């Protein structure tokens, strides 16, 4: 009855008044360790079979372990180890932790102990944290192909060294069939597609389940009309960036789909609309003007214009003082001699299309430039990282998910808005909508390129625009990866060819 | 009984039924002559010999001068001279008057005739207000080194042309010293600390009391790239955000005149949160709705070099070498400003000759260096003023010491705006109280402070920036007209500190 | 003999006759490159060593390289041991010590490449690329143009070189040499030419490595009258007789200080035959040629300005105005004793007789109360361009008596003028009735040439060209403040009858 409630009280979420029935439940004959063991976590283990069943979503499950969060907090006083010890790190090189905290969460508040070693984590780090705790597992996280590749480093060590603990990796990047290849190097190694898998082979780990998971041609890209004519050539910096405006460029759907995690599959179109107006677009007004108060959205943009040329299947990046040859970026084509990113950049010594002899710099032209590349880096600076961080350690896991995600897609809108600005600096701006919506069909002349993308995918080339612009400048390095840090970043290559779009390579 | 009343009115500062007062004094057998003399001046006397003990703060002097200043305005049509005639000038080149006003309001309100000429004074101007007027002494003020010459070839003056009257000297490079070598020169000068020494020295020389009184730098491990080469002005800042860089402790004591001498720390706790604090908040709030701070910034990066110990400077549109500023040493050959440049034509740290102007780094630019001009406008000045001349000294006290101090809040704010620009504020600190001194990677030197006194150097920068686009000028002696303005060198070098030659 | 004939008539000097011995050594055995290297180069050593010791006289030195200059001429119908780029810095006219450097390294064999007076940094080392030289040579008379030359050592450290580079200067000591190695450590002192050649010779491998109660003055008193000048301003005076200048020469500083000339090596009586047999003869022959063919262009830009004293400045008035134009501070002798303000009456002092009645209406109420007399005198841009055709044609004796002979005819027309300022002023009643005794200054007043111990500042002729206007007689002022062309000084002239030279320290 009473039991029942605090059971009710996670699933449903229910904060208020918690502390006042678990102090009855004491008096009432229960232990402390038994209102955990039993109700609670009862309550807890139905929370994931829900998400299993896709009947409820991810800001409501966060929701529920806060309540059990709360309520072994209030019980710490009174109580006079768990199911098992994880270690849990990022890879070297690697700055993303959502995944891994999304998994700290779950196996925490499932009972298991959890030692989260943070990002960056090398695998001596890594070891020496298995020897002080004797963990029942490792597990490794890491985003894109080059921490995949550290991950396998990780078990060619680990094999070497004579272990042969479990490992659970998770990964974007990494696929099941990827991780079974790996069971050559290490046999104990296992594939986590989400937080709730991570708990299924702790369980069965652990031995609390049975061993079932541990078991045509592209048309010729012509001439453009002309080259247009930036404002000027080099990088520049800019601060003084309005929040309210960039707010405006958000892709509302990505936010609360895609890093929230509300869904339209498990209900209805009335029940969706419903469930944005209630529940997701307050917290973005609320996130918005807490973010403009606090300051804790620092948006910054280091941005340029270089000249270019094409020679060959590379291009080539020319100073705009010396005219001497920085950089030279090689694309991939498409399967069949197809199309690349080079297709769009006018041939090194090219007849002029019309007045570019006027205004390209002299001696870049002279060493042959013919084109004009933009580039930019947007940021909004460690700051939402350190407040991400303050939400996830004080225990308000619900308001670090909505924070990370704000995060994302606003240094995403950010892109977004500088892009257009990119435009109307160019002069390739007047066939843009006024309005936002219309900018999702990609309405525009031209496209912006991040490295990662199919068209450009290796992301060892952001080095070279590291050179080039300078991140530091905006407060943004390179690791050991090629990933920016902080996270909250993104750097694109902006082409003016009307006929540049996005396409992929097989 | 009355005249002990009005003898209070002076010392505590009460304004409100002075007139009442007055009027029942002249009906009750009293001239308006022997009201002024005898109690308003011994509460006036009483007020100097508090600040002298270190019982007074300087606001409520100021608000004591403003009570024999309305007691005078209202016996002034019932008289139809006083104790002696001053004239007072600020001497050619030199825009700061707030010691010469102090003067002014001390002794006309101890009786004595000031006619203040202003600022900017050339000495035929003076002297022509001294044949006009027939004195029994002439004051000249001056801040920096340049003004004090300018005392000296004034004095030079004086003594070939014939004038024998008493000259008082106030100054803050002026020292006690110094004008007695003047003597040399013009016998009859005097050496004023501050206003109360002015008052005794006039009070000696008009007859009152006998005549005399007187009395090892590494490579940075980059150069920085900056946004621009060039010069940009920034205009329409806000107040709010440029209040929050205010040193508090500089304009509370060092400007206002408020002391923890002569009271315990729960006092000066106390006068802080009663009296201070609430002036600031009122002139900001003031200030913003009213428009008498108008915050302008002029600024600019450009390629410079270490040749010897020269700083050039070079054009980032041509590479031509347009200054060279040769800046002092410490004793024994330690530390100066040049020594945080790369030197001229040196090998490349990274990757410079990518970025740095192409001329310029061909003919041997190997450094960045960083330059602001920070005002708060002439209308500033124009508000002090009209304060001062409405009789409201206390107010005018408060606003000068304000616009200073903002000024000077200007200058940081726009320094941590600089090294966000430039790439190197990453080091810097969240709080405010930290930013006073270091706390944030390199320095700013203003033109005038120890390690770059020489105030001549300014007009280079002038040619540089152009002053003018601000509404800012250069004097004879190489001072910011308006005086609410300031100029700095911007250093990105990590090792770069505050420093004296001495 | 064969070939010490050859090497005699270097020595002793003979060219006339050089060129029939040199035939006659050729079909003797010996090739035209020998001859060089082998004799004549031998006697060119022994000119210089005759020198260092102080047995042969400077202008027989020059009458030795002619000979090797005719024997090299007669020799190039049918390179060397190293080459040499030679400059006046940047701001300096003055190529006497430049063009005897160039003059005994191109007779010792080595490339010499002239750039020329007032060469900057960037034309110096585009040669340095050009030639690839074993030195650099730079030259500069005084102070401000050793400040030169240490910062194109600084220049020249940044950009990277590291080439010998030779100094030679007045001003320039030993001692300051060796602490310019902080900056530039491969610099060298040559005191002289034959030094010169001792460095280039190590440098290029032809010889080992060694080089590679005090008295206080009387008071000031007031002068009896200022004198009344015959008009306020500046004015031209033009075709001046040389006969006449010839007369003020201070022969003395020709014959030694010039052409080099001595005693010391010899004795009286070969002195008073020195003088006699070959140094007076040169004079009357550079004179005489003066006045026919006029390569000295005497002209006088003069004048007098109301003045006072304020201070230690002296004060300069406009004669229309009355305003304050410039101000000239001038140094004090040690323990506060002579300065030249000390000759002007002071600004508003009370009228000595009846100044009141002559003085410049404005300038007068503004508290002028003394006259300055100021002025330039030149002998032209010619004595310029006939010793640089001597020197290209190969004279070089005749180079050296006519820069020398032009040097001190410039001196005599200064000391000439100065007479007739005197004469123009009314103070020249009491002058010497000698030209002996007017180097004793047995005249009213005295004459103060800016870079003497008086007034030694070259930057104050800036403020005398802002009042007079030195174009008017073709001179300008360099970036070092030193007068173009070289023939040319300026002087203050001071009226007071107690006025005199005096050193500061």
């Amino acid at each position: 009855p009473l039991l029942e409630r605090l059971k009710r009280r996670v699933v449903e979420g229910r904060k208020q008044g918690l502390e006042a029935d678990l102090e009855e439940a004491l008096k009432a004959g229960h232990k402390p360790l038994d209102l955990i063991n039993g109700p609670l976590l009862a309550g807890m283990k139905e929370v994931g079979d829900l998400f299993g069943a896709g009947k409820m979503q991810l800001p409501f499950v966060l929701q529920a372990a806060e309540v059990m969060k709360r309520a072994v907090a209030y019980l710490e006083p009174h109580m006079e180890e768990g199911k098992g010890t994880l270690v849990l790190a990022t890879v070297k090189g690697d700055v993303h932790d959502i995944g891994k905290n999304l998994v700290d969460i779950i196996l925490s508040n499932n009972g298991y102990r959890v030692v989260n070693l943070g990002i960056k984590v090398p695998i001596e780090e890594i070891l020496k944290a298995v020897e002080a705790h004797k963990p029942h597992a490792v597990g490794m996280s890491g985003l894109l192909v080059k921490s995949t590749l550290v991950m396998k480093e990780n078990l060619e060590y680990m094999r070497d060294r004579g272990y042969t603990l479990p490992v659970i990796l998770g990964g974007a990047a990494l696929t099941r069939s990827y991780v079974e290849e790996l069971r050559a190097i290490y046999p104990n190694v296992y594939y986590a597609e989400d937080a709730f898998e991570g708990l299924r082979l702790m369980e069965e780990l652990t031995g609390h389940a049975p061993p079932e998971l541990t078991r045509p041609r592209a048309r010729p890209v012509g001439e453009a009309p002309a080259v247009p004519r930036p404002p000027f050539f080099g990088v520049r910096v800019e601060e003084g960036l309005d929040l309210a405006t960039i707010a405006h460029y958000v892709n509302k759907l990505a936010l609360y789909r895609g890093q929230w995690g509300y869904s339209r599959k498990g209900l209805s179109r009335e029940a969706w609309q419903a469930l944005v107006e209630r529940e997701a677009e307050p917290v973005f007004q609320r996130l918005l003007k807490e973010a403009m108060a606090e300051g804790w959205l620092e948006p910054k943009v280091l941005y340029g214009f270089f000249p270019v040329a094409r020679e060959g299947e590379e291009l080539l990046v020319f100073s705009p003082e010396t005219g001497e040859v920085l950089e030279r970026f090689r694309f991939p084509r498409q399967k069949g001699g197809g199309l690349s990113l080079v297709d769009y950049f006018r041939p090194r010594f090219a007849a002029p299309l019309g007045d570019e002899a006027d205004w390209m710099p002299k001696e870049a032209f002279r060493a042959g430039a013919r084109d004009v590349l933009g580039v930019q880096l947007v940021t909004m600076g460690e700051a939402p990282s350190r407040k991400a961080q303050a939400l996830f350690a004080s225990g308000a896991y619900q308001d670090y998910l909505f924070v990370h995600g704000f995060s994302v897609e606003m240094t995403e809108a950010l892109a977004e808005y500088w892009h257009k600005r990119m435009r109307q600096m160019w002069g390739i701006a007047h066939q843009d909508a006024t309005e936002i919506q219309k900018l999702f069909q990609q309405g525009y002349q031209g496209a912006r390129y991040s490295f990662g993308y199919p068209a450009c995918p290796d992301l060892a080339d952001q080095a070279k625009l590291d050179r080039l612009m300078g991140f530091h400048r905006v407060g943004v390095r390179l690791t050991e990866n090629f990933q920016l840090e902080p996270e909250h970043a993104t750097s694109a290559l902006v082409v003016h060819h009307p006929e540049a779009r996005y396409f992929s390579v097989d």
